[PDB]
C-alpha cells in the first residue's frame, strides 16, 4: 500500500440486541424512485448515442437542466460550458477538489462537526486538514476565532449548510459574511449542499444566490437525497469557473463521460420534479416534529434539526458516542451514528435518521424515552 | 489549477475535407449493447435495492460472476473477497493503481506505444513515468535493454496486450518472462486487458493464467468493447491481493458503491455472453483481413493486427503522425488517430479503427489505398 493511502482513517461506515433492529444509522430517504424517472430511464438504454461513449464533460440538455434548475430555484445564472461539471455522485467530486485546487502543504478548514467524507480528499492531495470548530445551538462559522495564522495559509474552506450530522441552516447574511471575509485572498469555499431540499421552516439559500459568491465559492448538489436517486451516483458542481474548470479537466483523466441513460434520467428529474423536492421536505419536517416532540416530552436533550434527515442527539453522561452507540444496538437494538466520526465535537452526541418507515420511527423514539434515566 | 493537475497533458481525445467523413479514430465497436442486457438493466431499475446506496465493493453475485468468469475463460481461481474490485470503468481504476500502489518519485514503466491514460495516473501520484520502448514487428517487451538502473527504482509497470495502439498480443511465454523478471522484487505489473476478447488467430492469454502470475500482477477487464457498454462505465480488477486491497480501500473514499442495476446488467452479460464475445473477435478479425488485404495489395506499410480493434499504419515519408492526420481529413475525409500521443514511438505511425460499418470500411480502403504513391 501507498504511504498516501495508508494514512487515511478508514470509511468509518464503509450484530444486534434482543429486540427487532432499527437502523437510524441511515442516510438518505426511504421511499422509492419516482415512477417517472424510472420510466425515462428505462426507455434511455435503448438510444445508440447512450449505450456508448460520449463527450466526456456531459450532454448539452444536462448542463442546460443544472442552469434552469439553479436559475428557478436560486435565481443564479450560470454559465453551461464555464460553471457547470457534472459529478459521478457528489462524493466522488467532493473529494476530488483538493487535488485540483490545493498545493502540498496547503491548510483545508473541515467543519467539526462536519461530514466525514472531505478529510481523505485532504489527504490524498497532501494537504493539511484543520478543524473548523463549530458550536450548538447553530453551528455556523466563527471567523473570528479561527487562528489569524490559519486563516492566512488556507486555501480551502468546506462548508456544509445543512449540515451533516448538525442539521443547521444558513442564511444568505451567513453566506455574506463567509463571502465577505475571503474575497481578494486565494481561500476558496466548497459548499456541501446535499440537503438543500430539506429545509423545514425556510427554504435552504445557495451560496452562489449571494453577492459574489461565484467569486470565491463553488456549490455541489446531489440528486441521491431529494430525488432518492441515492444508488444512482449523479450529482454536479456548479460556480466559480477556475475551480469548475480544475474539476472537469481532472474528470477528463480520471473518467470518460457519464453515462448517457443516467444523464437522461438526471435531466427529467430537473426539468419536471421541483413539487416532489418540497413533498421529500415537508415529509420529513413532520418526521423530525414527531420525533422531536417525544424526546422533548421525556427531556432527552438534543439539538433541534432545521434540515437534513437527521436529529443530533447528546449521549448522556458517562456514555461517550460510541459507548452509546454500543449501548443502543445491544440493550435497544437501535443503530446510529456516533458524532466520532463527525469530529472531536461530536464525541458526546449520536446522529439519528429520520430515514424509515413513518412506522418504526415511533417504536424507536419510544425506546429511546424510556432511557430519560439516563440523562438525569 | 493545482500543480499537480498543470502538469497533466490535456486527454488528447478530450472539421473535415469535401468529402463525406469517415471517422476511424474510434475506439469501441459499432453494434448495440445485446437486447438481453439491455432488458435486464430495464428490470433492475424497479429493484428496490438497486435505487438506494448498498455496499461499497459490490454485491456478492456480482463477485462470483467475476470469479467464474475468469474460472471458465482463463481457468485462474480468484477469491471474491480478496482479489476482486470492480471498477467504475477501467480507465478510472486503471489511473488509480499509482495512487493506491507507488511512492512520491517512484518509476513507472510505460508502453510507448501504448494507451495514452496511463500518463496521468503516474503523475496524480507523483510517480516518475519512463518509457518502455517496444519495437516493431512485434512490441514485446525486451527487458535486458531496459537501462539496469530503471528497473531496480521501478515500482509498477503498465503492459497492455492486446496493445493499444499497435494491435500486438502476448503468449504465455511472455508473460512467463515478465513474472520471472520481477517475482520477489517491489515492482508489481498492471495488465490492460480491455481488448481480450478479441484475439484474431490465438485466445488471448490472462498474465493470471501464468504460474506465479497473482504473485506480481493484478489484470484489468472491462465491458465496453467486448459486450458494446462502453457508455455504461464498469469494469473490475482482478489479483494481486496487496494491489487490490488497496484499490478497494481508495475506491471507499472517492465512492459510494456501484448503482445496483448496473452491476445487475453486468453480471448478466458476463455470465450469459460468452459466445457473444467470441463473435465480436471473429467480426473485428474479416473486418483487419479485408481491410489489410486492401493495403497490403497497394503497398501500403502497415503493422498486421494481431488483435483489438485497430490497424497501426504508418505515415508515407515527409509526413509525421499530426501531418498525416491532417491531410487525411482535409484531403480524403478520414479522421485517424495520431500515433504520437501513444509515444515517441508512434511518430511516424497512425492508428486506424475498424469499429464501423463493414461499409464505410471498404470506402475508406478505396480512399487510403489511392495514396500509394506517397509511399514510394
Ligand atoms: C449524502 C452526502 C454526500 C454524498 O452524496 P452522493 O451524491 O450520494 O455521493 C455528500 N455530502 C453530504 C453532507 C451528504 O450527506
Ligand atoms: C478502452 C480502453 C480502456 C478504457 O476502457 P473503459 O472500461 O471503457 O474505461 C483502457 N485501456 C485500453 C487499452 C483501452 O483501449
Amino acid at each position: 500500500i501507498s504511504n498516501k493511502l495508508a494514512n487515511i482513517p478508514d470509511s468509518y461506515f464503509g450484530e444486534h440486541g434482543p429486540l427487532p433492529l432499527i437502523n437510524m444509522a441511515v442516510g438518505i430517504p426511504d421511499g422509492p424512485t419516482p415512477q417517472g424517472i424510472i420510466d425515462h430511464f428505462q426507455k434511455a438504454l435503448t438510444i445508440p448515442e447512450n449505450q456508448k461513449y460520449g463527450a466526456f464533460h456531459g450532454k448539452e440538455a444536462f448542463k442546460q437542466a443544472i442552469v434552469d434548475f439553479y436559475q428557478r430555484q436560486y435565481n443564479v445564472t450560470l454559465d453551461k460550458e464555464d460553471e457547470v461539471c457534472i459529478l459521478y455522485g457528489t462524493k466522488n467530486g467532493l473529494v476530488a477538489v483538493p487535488t485540483c485546487v490545493i498545493n502540498p502543504g496547503d491548510y483545508v478548514l473541515l467543519p467539526d462537526p462536519g461530514y466525514t467524507d472531505y478529510l481523505a480528499g485532504v489527504l490524498l492531495a497532501d494537504g493539511k486538514p484543520v478543524p473548523l470548530n463549530l458550536e450548538p445551538p447553530h453551528y455556523l462559522p466563527d471567523w473570528s476565532k479561527v487562528d489569524s495564522q490559519i486563516i492566512d495559509k488556507t486555501k480551502l474552506i468546506y462548508l456544509t449548510y445543512p449540515n451533516n450530522p448538525t442539521g443547521s441552516t444558513a442564511t444568505k447574511e451567513v453566506f455574506d459574511e463567509a463571502i465577505a471575509k475571503f474575497k481578494g485572498t486565494d481561500t476558496k469555499i466548497v459548499h456541501d449542499f446535499a440537503y438543500g431540499a430539506f429545509g423545514f421552516d425556510a427554504k435552504n439559500p445557495s451560496i452562489l444566490a449571494s453577492e459574489n459568491g461565484k467569486d470565491v465559492a463553488i456549490e455541489i448538489y446531489s440528486l441521491s437525497k431529494g430525488y432518492n436517486m441515492s444508488g444512482f451516483r449523479v450529482g454536479f458542481a456548479v460556480g466559480n469557473k477556475d475551480m469548475i474548470q480544475a474539476l472537469k479537466k481532472y474528470q477528463t483523466h480520471t473518467n470518460a463521460g457519464m453515462f448517457g441513460a443516467l444523464q437522461d434520467a438526471a435531466i427529467y428529474a430537473l426539468n419536471h420534479y421541483d413539487d416532489f423536492l418540497e413533498e421529500q421536505s415537508n415529509v420529513f419536517k413532520t418526521r423530525r416534529d414527531r420525533f422531536e416532540a417525544m424526546l422533548a416530552k421525556a427531556d432527552l436533550p438534543f439539538v433541534h434539526a432545521k434540515g437534513g434527515i437527521y436529529v443530533w442527539l447528546e449521549t448522556p453522561p458517562g456514555y461517550d458516542s460510541e459507548q452509546f452507540e454500543q449501548f443502543l444496538v445491544q440493550e435497544k437494538s437501535i443503530l446510529v451514528a456516533p458524532g466520532k466520526p463527525f469530529g472531536e465535537n461530536g464525541n458526546r452526541y449520536v446522529r439519528i435518521s429520520l430515514a424509515l418507515d413513518d412506522q418504526k420511527l415511533d417504536e424507536a423514539a419510544i425506546r429511546l424515552t424510556e432511557l430519560a434515566y439516563l440523562y438525569e
